[PDB]
């Protein structure tokens, strides 16, 4: 509502073209080379030759004003992890406006005067390229201005850092708005921007939060990098607990298996998710929805499965076993929901089959002519003690084009 209110600048998707749908009319070229709504429909893909989007404003309602700019990004691994300095969003015209960097795993954003003086506020996205980090990964970013002289940087709704500016002077806003790299680039350096936003007004935490939330989409699944979950899509599934451990059949009993190069992350036996009640080819993947899960291993499609006889050693625990005869079989049928979280897109999954069980991994003796020990994903009754335990947490790991090896 009033946060609505405040927007004089929103970059959609409407017919098959970026546009201001703010009702002030900005106006906004497109390069030829880039591409829209690939991911998510406000999205936009900087990676092709110098290609670049160009937004005149044609107001003058808009540092020691109120206003708040709110985007989401997705950095590829190339782009992140290089030492050259680039700029992806500009407004600097002469000397004075504020502009949007990149380098080494951190954002930077940079407010200056004509003076070529200027304050900034920057967040490490990429620890080191750590799975904790946030590399090829959408990641909500929200700056913040007051006549209060501070301007603030959060990053998925979270207060990151403050800055006071008056040590700055002269400073004008220009009227255009240039989006893309300048700097000559590689194949693989891309990145993707979505739900671009400007605001009238400093928007409080709570108003971001809920902005945030509102474009995250609670009920679409998603995947390790942040994108939606799809159908016939191939997907690397990882216990968050055993994140160097991929998912084998042994002796037809799924188990986590360790990593052999620990570096490359698309290891191990490609999952393909199926839709119980057929739509469209690879629509996305809601929670509640039934799912059926295949599994490729070595050159064939097996459906994965729950065993229908507990393993010795709550109450009930049950592994996971491989069938080759594909179809409709309640013992197959899974359903999955997103957890709620501000550090990772992870998701639970669940079997109503006989009784209700929620997929974990964990040390068990799945095998029964063996006392062998495994670390094992099985599916567990009474898991209401068990719905914070990371144990229960599975990311899908997508080949997606921001992630190369």
């Amino acid at each position: 509502n009033s946060i609505n209110d405040s927007k004089i600048l929103s970059l959609q998707n409407k017919k098959n073209a970026l546009v201001d749908t703010s009702g002030y009319n900005a106006e906004v070229r497109v390069g030829d080379n880039v591409q829209l709504n690939t991911i998510y429909t406000n999205d936009f893909k900087l990676s092709s030759s110098g290609d670049k989007i160009i937004v005149n404003l044609n107001n003058n309602i808009l540092i020691y004003e109120n206003s708040s700019v709110s985007f989401w990004i997705k950095i590829s691994k190339d782009l992140t992890n290089s030492h050259n300095e680039y700029t992806i969003i500009n407004s600097i015209e002469q000397n004075s406006g504020w502009k949007l960097c990149i380098r080494n795993g951190n954002i930077e954003w940079i407010l200056q005067d004509v003076n070529r003086k200027y304050k900034s506020l920057i967040f490490d996205y990429s620890e080191s390229l750590s799975h904790t980090g946030y590399t090829n990964k959408w990641f909500f970013v929200t700056i913040t201005n007051n006549i209060m002289g501070y301007m603030k940087l959060y990053i998925n709704g979270e207060l990151k850092q403050s800055q006071k500016i008056e040590d700055l002077d002269e400073v004008k806003l220009d009227k255009t708005i240039v989006f893309g790299i300048d700097e000559n680039i590689d194949e693989n350096q891309m990145l993707w921007i979505r739900d671009f936003n400007i605001f009238s007004k400093e928007l409080s935490n709570e108003d971001i939060n809920i902005v945030y939330e509102g474009q995250i989409l609670r009920n679409v699944i998603k995947d390790y990098w942040g994108n939606p979950l799809k159908f016939d899509t191939e997907y690397y599934i990882i216990n968050d607990n055993y994140i160097d451990r991929y998912i084998a059949p042994e002796s037809n009993v799924l188990v986590l298996v360790q990593y052999p190069d620990r570096s490359k992350l698309y290891t191990g036996n490609p999952i393909t998710i199926k839709s119980v009640s057929d739509k469209n080819p690879y629509s996305r993947i809601l929670n509640g929805d039934n799912i059926i899960l295949h599994m490729l291993y070595n050159s064939r499609k097996y459906m994965i499965i729950r065993d229908t006889d507990t393993i010795y050693a709550q109450n009930c625990v049950y592994a996971l076993k491989l069938q080759s005869n594909l179809g409709n079989y309640g013992i197959g049928i899974f359903s999955i929901k997103n957890i709620v979280s501000k550090n990772k897109y992870c998701s639970q999954i669940f079997s109503s089959f006989r009784e209700n069980t929620m997929l974990l991994a964990d040390i068990y003796k799945p095998w029964r002519f063996s006392f062998k020990n495994a670390y094992t994903p099985v599916a567990v009754t009474n898991y209401e003690t068990k719905l914070l335990s990371t144990s229960s947490f599975w990311k899908f790991i997508s080949r997606d084009p921001g992630w190369v090896e």
